């Protein structure tokens, strides 16, 4: 019913030692080692603080997590493993867990980040192709390790803005990909969720990550955050079709037959497509050029085989400013 456009022979290509997370060993490290200092985040299934290695005496995250759906721990353990040494992906510095419980926690590299709702809006039009390129590197290479983050947002990118430097975190909703699996569509916060995820369609695949980036874009270049904003999952597939337009979500249904649930029925309109120039004012203009506008539209399609891939989205002409600025630097 979908395979993906690339990337789909990754997992069969590295071994089932790349994939089966089941039947990973972990090799705890000494939970005594690390002093919880403060509190800087919190989750869903989880607590963050800042922390010491106290044999290096040296800053770190510590998250802990709460549930024990045993092999989710497992799957996260085994993806940040996997994803060593890739541009802007956090490092994993360790995993510990405490004797008595066995409640596990992850400890990562601590990234001096500023929240987005105060950072985005001190970007310059180069800060965002730079930091969206960064971005893109992050999601094309454990998109070419056959990983799908599944939870891209701006609070799972960090951002040193005095260092330059971009992390993406919290892959707790990370998965690997295999070609026709169903996955869960139950992923990614409201806000950034795929149509697809929305109308219950399974057999989704990296090019989820690309819309999820989309609306980060979309909301940094016209200031709206968020930028699809429904108050339900339901609502939120009415706000994306406002935009959009209802005839291209119903060529979309047809193409891949999805069968739109019958709530939708009172609550969906006829939409036309409102065009992404309505979205441009005065306060949010710095960010807007042409190609900015062609990039967020190849982005946020219906169709997830009609998106960039991370690969293609760095080719872009929006980003040559920063290829270049990178090869002078060079
Ligand atoms: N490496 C890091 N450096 C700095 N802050 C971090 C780091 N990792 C996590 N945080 C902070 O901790 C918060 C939650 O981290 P996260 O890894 O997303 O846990 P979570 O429970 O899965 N959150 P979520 O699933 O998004 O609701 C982030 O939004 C940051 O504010
Ligand atoms: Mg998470």
């Amino acid at each position: 019913r979908s395979v993906a456009r690339v990337y789909a022979n990754v997992n069969e290509k590295l071994g089932r030692s790349w994939w089966d997370y089941d039947n990973l060993v972990v090799q705890w490290g000494v939970q005594d080692n690390y002093e919880i200092v403060r509190k800087v985040g919190r989750g869903k299934y989880s607590e963050v603080f800042e922390s010491i290695h106290l044999p290096t005496d040296s800053k770190c995250i510590v998250k802990v997590l709460k549930p024990v759906k045993k092999k989710k721990i497992k799957r996260e353990i085994k993806i940040l493993q996997n994803l060593a040494g890739g541009p802007n992906v956090v490092g994993l510095l360790d995993v510990v867990r405490d004797s008595q419980s066995k409640t596990p926690s992850i400890v990562t590299e601590y990234v001096n980040n500023t929240e987005f709702k105060t950072l985005y809006p001190k970007f310059s039009d180069f800060d965002v192709r730079y930091y969206i390129f960064e971005l893109l590197k992050a999601l094309d290479f454990c998109h070419s390790k056959g990983i799908m983050h599944r939870d891209v947002k701006p609070h799972n990118v960090m951002i040193d803005h005095e260092k330059r430097t971009l992390r993406l975190i919290d892959w707790g909703l990370a998965e690997f990909y295999h070609p026709g699996t169903e996955y869960n569509v139950r992923v990614a916060s409201r806000y950034f969720k795929g149509p697809e995820l929305l109308v219950d369609f399974q057999e989704y695949d990296y090019s989820l990550d690309m819309w999820s980036l989309g609306c980060m874009f979309a909301s940094m270049i016209f200031r709206k955050e968020p930028f699809f904003h429904g108050h339900d999952n339901a609502d939120q597939l009415v706000k994306i079709a406002k935009v959009l337009g209802t005839d291209e979500l119903y060529t979309y249904l047809e193409r891949y037959d999805i069968d739109l649930d019958a709530q939708f029925d009172d609550i969906l309109g006829r939409y036309p497509r409102k065009p992404w120039s309505r979205f441009v004012s005065s306060e949010n203009q710095r960010y807007i050029s042409s190609e900015a506008i062609d990039f967020l539209d190849k982005l946020l399609r219906y169709d997830h085989q009609e998106r960039l891939t991370a690969e293609e989205a760095k080719e872009h002409p929006y980003f040559e400013p920063v290829r270049q600025a990178a090869a002078q630097a060079s």
